[PDB]
C-alpha cells in the first residue's frame, strides 16, 4: 500500500496478537442476535474478508440477571450458546480476522422481563436510564458482586473455548454495571465500591485482573470505556484520566466511548464526522496500551489524521463498516472515489430497536448476506443477453441499475427531470440532510466505471416511447407522490378542504415553491423526519411556523434513531410550535380546525398557509399501462420498483433495486415459499 | 354438577367435534411465540387439564408478507415451523382438549420489518392500525388476492398436518386483511373486492369456502369476527349482521371479537366485566352455528346469563383463563370460592408488547410451567417438616404463605395491621383500582382451608421477638415505603425541598392524609399508573391538580397495557393539567421549578403542596437484622422477597412470594448456572 494511506495498515500488536491493519469494528449490534446465528456469522465473515483487521460480536450478556429483552443481542449464560458464538469466531477467522467478543453485564441497566430475576446495581434504583420498565434494582453486597465476578469469569472461560483472540471488559454507553460502578451518578455507595476514584474503580479493576488471570494470554483483553457521560455528575475527563493512570497498563487494548448510546451513534443530522476527538485527545499518552476510537469514520484523510496526530492507534467504526463492509480493502487498492460512505441516517440502529436485522441505507446487502446470499460488493453473472430499461433514476432505479450493471447487462437508465438522484436530491437539500447526498454518489460513483450502462438525463418515457424503442424488459422506479389530501393514518379518507386555503405538500417545495403567506401550519402525520424538516426549512426562510401531529412528540418514529430529543430542541430553538396531540380536521379559508387525540376537543388555528406531509400514492401510470402492454405481447416483462410499487424510506427503495437486480431472470419458488433462509427453535 | 352451574358444562358440537363443556380459551398471544415453542405446549397443556374444552394458539402468521416482528407470535410459513405446532398441538390433546390454530394474515398491519417484503392491503396506505412504521401498504390486484388464498390454502393443511382440530379464518382486532377488507375505513375499492357489503365480504366468503373445502370434514372452520369496531366509518351492527345473513351457515363455529384490541382487551380500571354485550346482542338468532365470546368472564353467574338468555353457545375466555387455567374444573367440582379472578390490569398484554413470556398479576405460573415445572394448582409436598414465619400479608407474602401451605409446611403468617394485603389493599382503594383486592381475596379463600397456615394480624415483628419465639426460617416480605426526596429515574439523588412546603408520598394518601391547600403539584417519575391514579384521587377530592412528568404522556408504560389514551382522556375530563416533557428540579416554599426536559427551559409552577411518585426504597431492615443473626447461628435461614428485596408491580411480588415457596428445601445449582430450562436456535 502507499501515497499517504500506508499508515493506515500497519500491523498493531495487541497481546499476543498483531493486526493486519488498523482498521478496528468495533462491537455493534445487528438485529440478528441469539436468534439468527448464521446470519450474523456471514456478516461478520464478510467485515473479516473486506479488510477489518479485528471483528467484535455485539455485546453478549454473560448471565440470566443481564437479560434485556426486547432486545435481541448475544448470550453466554451456558455451554447451550456455545455453538451458536463458536460459529461466528469460526466465520471470522476462515474470513481472514481476529475474532472479538463483548462481554456485558447490563446490571441496572437491565429490567429481566424474560428472565424474571432481579436486576443487580451499585443502589436501590429504578432500572436505567434508555427504559422506564416498572421494576427496580436492587443494591449489591460484597458476595453479589463476588458472584458477578464469578459469572464474569466463567464467560470469559466459554470465549477463549469458543476461539475468540479479544475478549472484553465491557463499561460503556451507561449500560453496563461497569459503568454505573464508575459514574457518580449511579454510585452513591458507602463501602469500599463507591465514594471515590479508587473505590468507583474497583469492580472495573478487578474484572480486568480477573480477565487477564483467566486468559492467561491465550487472548486479549480489551476494555471499552465510557470517557464522556454529557450530563451532570456522570463520568467526565478527571476520571477517565483517573482511571487510565491507575490502570492504564492493565488491558491489552482500550476503546473509547460515549456515556451514552445517543451520545454514541448521533447522527450527520445533528452530528459531523469525528465528534469524538475532543472527549479522546490526550488519552493516548497516558497508556502504554493500543487505543480504538470512532467517529462515524468515512474520510481515509481524517483517518489518516487521527494515528499522525497521536489521538488513536486503531480506526474503529461501526457504522463506516455497515455502510461498506469493504473500505478497508478499497483504501488498500487505491479506489477511494468507490467507498460507499456512511450517510449517519440511523436506520441501522432503528432494525435493533425493533428487533429486525439491520438495514442499511447505503448497503441494501447488510442483513441480506446469509439468507438470501447478497454480497456488499459482488453478484452473480447476467444469465442472459437481455437488454434492460430501468424507468427513474432515484434510489431504486439506481441501485437496480448498477447492479444490473455490475452483472454484465445492457441496460439503459432513463430519467424524465435534469438531474439523478430522485428523491435522495430532493430531500437532501434539505436543512441537516446533505450527507443524504452520497446514496446518489457512491451509484454514480459505479456508474461511472460501466460501459454497460446508459443514462439518459431529460427523458421522460411513456409506454409508447417503450415499445417504439423495442424495449423487451423493465424496471419501473418512477416514484411516489405526496397525498395533498390529508390522508396518512389518522385519516384513512381525504379531509375536507376549502378553496380559499393555500395547501402545499412536499412536491411543491422539492420544485421552489413556498406558501404564499406568513403564518404557516405544516400537518405531520408521517411520524418520521420530514414533517420536522420541512418545517425547519420554512421557519429558517422566516416563517411563523406550528407543526400539527398526532402522536406525542414531533417526529416519534425517531425514538427508533435516537433522535426525538435532539429534533424536539431543535424544534424548540427554531421557534416552531409543537401542536402534537392533535389532528387537522377539516382545513377551512383561514385556518384549520384541529382535533385532540384524546378527549376529541375541537379548537381553531389561524394561518396563511397549510403543509401537507402525512403519506404517499405511487407513480405507476407507466407501470399499469406496461403491464397491459405485456398481457397483450408487445414486451416480455415489467416490475414496479422501489416507491412506485410501496412507499417507504429510501433504505427500503434501495433494497427494492437491488432485489430486482439479483431476481433478474433468476428461476424463482413460487411466492408460497419463503423467499430466505431461516434458523428455527431447537426444540427440546 | 350443582343445580345452577350444570347448563355449563354441557357438551357443544364443534363442526366433527364435541366440547367437554361451554368453557373455550380463544386465541392469545403469550410472548413466547416461534421463540419457545416448549413454553407454550405446557401452557396450552394445563389450560386443557384445567377444564377449557377449546384451547387455542395465539394467531400464526401463514405468510413472510405476514411479519408483525418486532411482536413475536407463531409462524406457519412452511414446513420448518410444523415440528413447533405439532408439539403445541400434541400438549393439548394430552391435556384431553381440542386444539385451535389462528391463522391470520395481517395484510396491512403487517409492516414487514424483518422479512422486508411488500406489506399486502386493500389499498395504497401506511401500515395500520397501531404502528407507526414508516412503510405503506401495495394495493393487492386479484392476482394478489389469489395468492393469498393459496397462501391460506396452504396453512389450513399444514394445520391438519400438526393436528389441529379448529383453524381459524381470522378477521377481527383490526389485525387482518380480511378486517381491512371488510371495514369501510380500509376499504375504498371499486373491483370486486369494494363498494357495497356483499363486495367487502367476498374476501372472507372465498377464505371460509376454501379452508371448508381443503379441511373436509378434518378440522372444524372457525371465523373470529369484528363485531364492532368503535370508529367512524368502521364495521358497525349492519355490517356484521349482513355478514350473518350471507355467510352465517358456512363456518362451523363464529367467535364474536371487537375491532380494536385497545377495544378488546379493556383493563378493568376502565370497563366492567360482560362490556362486549351491547355488541354481541342479536346475533346468534341468525345463525345455526355455535357462537363463542368474551367479556373479561369471570363471575359463574354471568356465565349462566350468557348462555340461558340465548346470548353465547361457548363462554369464550382471554385473561380468565391466563389467571386461572383451572376455572372450569373449579365451578364443576363446586369451589367457586377458590377461584382466581381477572383483575384486569392487562399486565399479560405487557408481555406481548415487550417481547416476553407474559406475567399474570393473579397467576405466578404463567410462563414458568415448563421451564421451572410450576402449575397454578399443584405445588409438589413439603420435603421436610419445617416451620415456616412468612413477615408481612402484602402481595409476596401472601403468596409465600398460601404456597407453602399448599405443601403442607406449617406456616406462620405475622402480620403488622389490622388488614391483610398490603399494597393490595392500600391501592385497591385507588380510583378505578377496586377489582385489584381479589389479588388477596384468592389467598385469603385458599388460607382459610389451610388448618397449618396460621396468621396473626396486628403482630409487628422484630428481629429479638423471632429469635425468642425460637422461629428458624423466615421469610421477610416487609414492602417498601415511597420515597419524598424526589429520586427515580430523571434524579438519582435527592432534588432540594424548601422547610415551607408540605411534600407527601403515596404512604401519606395510604394513611390518611391529604395535602392541606387547594392546589397541588404530582410530580410522577414512576411513569406506570400510580401518579395519574393519584392525580385522579385529588381531582375527585375538590383539589386543583397538575401533574408533572419527563414522559410525553402521562403513564408512558401503559403504553404497554393499552390504557395510555384512555388515561389522558380520563385527566382531561377530570380537569388535570398534563405538564408533560417537565421534571421537578426544585420545590421552594411556595412553587416548584419545573425543567423542561427537551431545550432545558425552568418555569416556576405555583402550589400548596406536592405529592411525589417517583420511585421506592425497601423496608429491609428486618431482614439486615436477621441476616446478622443467621450469621451468629441463632436462625437457620432467612430470605427476603417481594418489595422489601427489589420494588416491583404487584405481579412481581406475587411471583417473588412463589418463587421464595417452590424453592424451599430444594436442592439449588449454584447462581452461575441458568435457574430455569431453555430453548435456543437450530444451527443449520
Ligand atoms: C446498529 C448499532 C448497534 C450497536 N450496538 C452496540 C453494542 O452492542 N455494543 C456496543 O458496545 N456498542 C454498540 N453500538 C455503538 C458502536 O459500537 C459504536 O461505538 C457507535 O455506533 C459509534 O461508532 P460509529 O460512528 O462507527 O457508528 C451500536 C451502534 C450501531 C450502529
Ligand atoms: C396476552 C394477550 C394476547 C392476545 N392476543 C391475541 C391474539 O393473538 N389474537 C386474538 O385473536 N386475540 C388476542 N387477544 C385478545 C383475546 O383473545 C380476547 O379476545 C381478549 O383478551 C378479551 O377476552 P377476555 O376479556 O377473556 O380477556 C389477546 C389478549 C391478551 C390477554
Ligand atoms: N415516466 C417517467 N419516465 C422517466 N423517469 C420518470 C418517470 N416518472 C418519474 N420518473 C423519475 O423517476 C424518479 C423516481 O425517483 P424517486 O422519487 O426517488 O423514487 P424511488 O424512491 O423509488 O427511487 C424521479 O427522479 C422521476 O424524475
Ligand atoms: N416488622 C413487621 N412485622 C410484620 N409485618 C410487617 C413488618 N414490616 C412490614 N410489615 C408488613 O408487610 C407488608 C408488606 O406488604 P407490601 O408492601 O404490599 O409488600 P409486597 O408487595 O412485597 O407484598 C405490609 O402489610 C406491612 O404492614
Ligand atoms: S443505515 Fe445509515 S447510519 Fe447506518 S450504517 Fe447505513 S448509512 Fe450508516
Ligand atoms: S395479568 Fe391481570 S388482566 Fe392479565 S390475566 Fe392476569 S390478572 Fe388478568
Amino acid at each position: 500500500v502507499a501515497a499517504p494511506y500506508d499508515v493506515l495498515f500497519e500491523p498493531v500488536q495487541i497481546g499476543p496478537f498483531t493486526t493486519k491493519n488498523r482498521f478496528y469494528q468495533v462491537p455493534h449490534c445487528n438485529g440478528m442476535g441469539y436468534r439468527d446465528p448464521s446470519a450474523q456469522a456471514s456478516m461478520r465473515k464478510i467485515k473479516a474478508e473486506g479488510g477489518w483487521s479485528a471483528v467484535c460480536t455485539e455485546q453478549v450478556e454473560i448471565h440470566a440477571t443481564s437479560d434485556i429483552a426486547p432486545f435481541i443481542e448475544l448470550r453466554i449464560w451456558d455451554d447451550q450458546d456455545l455453538p451458536a458464538l463458536k460459529r461466528i469466531a469460526d466465520a471470522i477467522h476462515e474470513g481472514g480476522g481476529l475474532a472479538g467478543i463483548e462481554l456485558a453485564h447490563n446490571g441496572m441497566n437491565a429490567p429481566n422481563q424474560l428472565s424474571r430475576e432481579t436486576p443487580l446495581g451499585p443502589g436501590h434504583l429504578p432500572v436505567a436510564p434508555d427504559t422506564i420498565a416498572p421494576i427496580q434494582a436492587r443494591a449489591m453486597t460484597k458476595q453479589d458482586i463476588d458472584d458477578l465476578r464469578r459469572w464474569h469469569r466463567n464467560a470469559v472461560r466459554r470465549s477463549i473455548e469458543a476461539g475468540y483472540d479479544i475478549v472484553y471488559v465491557y463499561g460503556a454507553h451507561g449500560y453496563s454495571g461497569v459503568h454505573h460502578f464508575l459514574s457518580k451518578r449511579y454510585n452513591q455507595r458507602t463501602d469500599e465500591y463507591g465514594g471515590s476514584l479508587e473505590n468507583r474503580m474497583r469492580l472495573l479493576r478487578e474484572l480486568l485482573e480477573d480477565t487477564l488471570d483467566e486468559c492467561a494470554g491465550r487472548a486479549a483483553v480489551a476494555c471499552r470505556i465510557t470517557v464522556e457521560e454529557e450530563i451532570d455528575g456522570g463520568i467526565t475527563r478527571e476520571d477517565i484520566e483517573g482511571v487510565l493512570r491507575e490502570l492504564g497498563e492493565l488491558p491489552d487494548l482500550w476503546d473509547f466511548a460515549m456515556g451514552s448510546w445517543e451520545g454514541d451513534s448521533v447522527t450527520s443530522r445533528f452530528a459531523p464526522e469525528g465528534r469524538q476527538e475532543e472527549f479522546v485527545a490526550g488519552l493516548k499518552k497516558l497508556t502504554t496500551k493500543p487505543v480504538v476510537g470512532v467517529g462515524r469514520f468515512t474520510s481515509p484523510d481524517a483517518m489518516v489524521r487521527q494515528i499522525k496526530a497521536g489521538i488513536l492507534d486503531l480506526i474503529g467504526a461501526a457504522r463506516p463498516s455497515i455502510a461498506d463492509p469493504f473500505l478497508p480493502n478499497k483504501i488498500r487498492d487505491g479506489r477511494l472515489n468507490l467507498i460507499r460512505e456512511c450517510i449517519g441516517c440511523n436506520i441501522c440502529v432503528s432494525g435493533d430497536l425493533t428487533m429486525s436485522p439491520i438495514r442499511c441505507t447505503q448497503n441494501p446487502s447488510m442483513g441480506e448476506e446469509w439468507r438470501r446470499g447478497w454480497h456488499p460488493e459482488r453478484i452473480r453473472a447476467k444469465e442472459s443477453d437481455a437488454r434492460v430499461l430501468v424507468v427513474g433514476a432515484g434510489p431504486s432505479g439506481l441501485e437496480a441499475a448498477r447492479a444490473l450493471g455490475v452483472r454484465g447487462y445492457d441496460v439503459v437508465l432513463a430519467e424524465a427531470g435534469r438531474d439523478l438522484g430522485g428523491r435522495v436530491t430532493q430531500e437532501s437539500a434539505l436543512p441537516g440532510l446533505s450527507a443524504w447526498g452520497r446514496v446518489k454518489e457512491y451509484r454514480e460513483a459505479v456508474l461511472a466505471e460501466l460501459p454497460n450502462v446508459e443514462i439518459y438525463r431529460e427523458s421522460p418515457m411513456t409506454g409508447d416511447d417503450i415499445v417504439e424503442f423495442g424495449f423487451e424488459h423493465v424496471i419501473t422506479a418512477t416514484g411516489a407522490t405526496w397525498r395533498t389530501d390529508g390522508v396518512a393514518r389518522f385519516h384513512t379518507t381525504a379531509l375536507p378542504i376549502a378553496e380559499g386555503m393555500q395547501v402545499l405538500g412536499p412536491d411543491d417545495l422539492f420544485a421552489g415553491r413556498l406558501p404564499d403567506g406568513k403564518k404557516v401550519v405544516v400537518y405531520d402525520d408521517d411520524h418520521y423526519y420530514l414533517g420536522g424538516v420541512v418545517a425547519e426549512l420554512l421557519a429558517q426562510k422566516g416563517y411563523e411556523v406550528s407543526i400539527v401531529t398526532p402522536g406525542a412528540q414531533v417526529s416519534s418514529w425517531t425514538n427508533n434513531t435516537f433522535e426525538v430529543n435532539r429534533i424536539q430542541r431543535r424544534l424548540i430553538e427554531n421557534g416552531v410550535a409543537r401542536v402534537t396531540d392533535h389532528a387537522v380536521v377539516a382545513v377551512g379559508a383561514g385556518g384549520v380546525t384541529v382535533r385532540d387525540t384524546y378527549a376529541s376537543i375541537e379548537r381553531e388555528l389561524e394561518c396563511d398557509a397549510v403543509v401537507m406531509v402525512t403519506a404517499r400514492l405511487p407513480r405507476e401510470e407507466l407501470y399499469l399501462d406496461l403491464v397491459a402492454r405485456r398481457d397483450a405481447g408487445e414486451i416480455a416483462s415489467v416490475r414496479g420498483i422501489g416507491d412506485a410499487w410501496a412507499p417507504g424510506t429510501i433504505a427500503a427503495a434501495v433494497w427494492s433495486g437491488r432485489r430486482a437486480a439479483e431476481e433478474f431472470d433468476a428461476v424463482l419458488p413460487s411466492n408460497d415459499e419463503v423467499p430466505f433462509r431461516r434458523e428455527v427453535t431447537q426444540l427440546a
